[PDB]
């Protein structure tokens, strides 16, 4: 069993290969808005994506991702709850089979149709492999998707998905500007957590934006036409590629806003 999202290899099985799945700082979590504490010491988030260089778009059999040149400080996250500078490596999404599920984080138990993760690593560790071994190695910016109006800045992504249908396919994907995926407000919740896929390392400062973006039904339908399987294997729609909320345990979720 390679891990996945199915009955026999999904999230409830992951602890067998990755025992940290039952750890003290696992992600995602439910964000209980009434118990999150406003922290006036939290700084505004600094998102500097003007010089981003996208490279490729890839179906990895679990999601699709857009990868960036992370060999220089071109697209960086700073400020917020963070110390130092975090380079953008990639973004990807989690989504559902229907609009009432798909997000990893939840808000007062509400599930969104999808969740966008912009993955960044701390430059003090030099490379992402080293960063995942550190408790402050990664910063993932999470953005909820609800279904309504289209997000124009997402359309270039969805229009190429037919070229990466099955696991193992990739395409050139240059000049994509991730600023077109961001909501108006950068108000956020933050807490210490983990990767939400294997190896589930406890290396992430999570930053989850309060404001969702809206995407159209046609845009999310194109996500749902992707396949978990490789070409030639039985077709299994890439849907419900989300890990459920995990126990908060001894953690405090902090809000940047009142
Ligand atoms: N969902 S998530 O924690 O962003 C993640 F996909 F697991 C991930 F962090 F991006 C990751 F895949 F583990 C990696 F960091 F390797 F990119
Ligand atoms: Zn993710």
């Amino acid at each position: 069993h390679h891990w996945g999202y199915g009955k026999h290899n999904g999230p409830e099985h992951w602890h067998k290969d990755f025992p940290i799945a039952k750890g003290e700082r696992q992600s995602p979590v439910d964000i209980d808005t009434h118990t999150a504490k406003y922290d006036p010491s939290l700084k505004p988030l600094s998102v500097s994506y003007d010089q981003a260089t996208s490279l490729r778009i890839l179906n990895n059999g679990h999601s699709f991702q857009v990868t960036f040149d992370d060999s220089q400080d071109k697209a960086v996250l700073k400020g917020g709850p963070l110390d130092g500078t975090y380079r953008l490596l990639q973004f990807h999404f989690h989504w559902g089979s229907l609009d009432g599920q798909g997000s990893e984080h939840t808000v007062d138990k509400k599930k969104y149709a999808a969740e966008l993760h912009l993955v960044h690593w701390n430059t003090k560790y030099g490379d992402v492999g080293k960063a995942v071994q550190q408790p402050d190695g990664l910063a993932v910016l999470g953005i909820f998707l609800k279904v309504g109006s289209a997000k124009p800045g997402l359309q270039k992504v969805v229009d190429v998905l037919d070229s990466i249908k099955t696991e193992g396919k990739s395409a050139d994907f240059t000049n994509f500007d991730p600023r077109g995926l961001l909501p108006e407000s950068l108000d956020y919740w933050t807490y210490p957590g983990s990767l939400t896929t294997p190896p589930l390392a406890e290396c992430v400062t999570w930053i989850v934006l309060k404001e969702p973006i809206s995407v159209s039904s046609e845009q999310v339908v194109k996500f749902r036409k992707l396949n978990f399987n490789g070409e030639g294997e039985p077709e299994e729609l890439m849907v419900d590629n989300w890990r459920p909320a995990q126990p908060l345990k001894n953690r405090q979720i902090k809000a940047s806003f009142k």
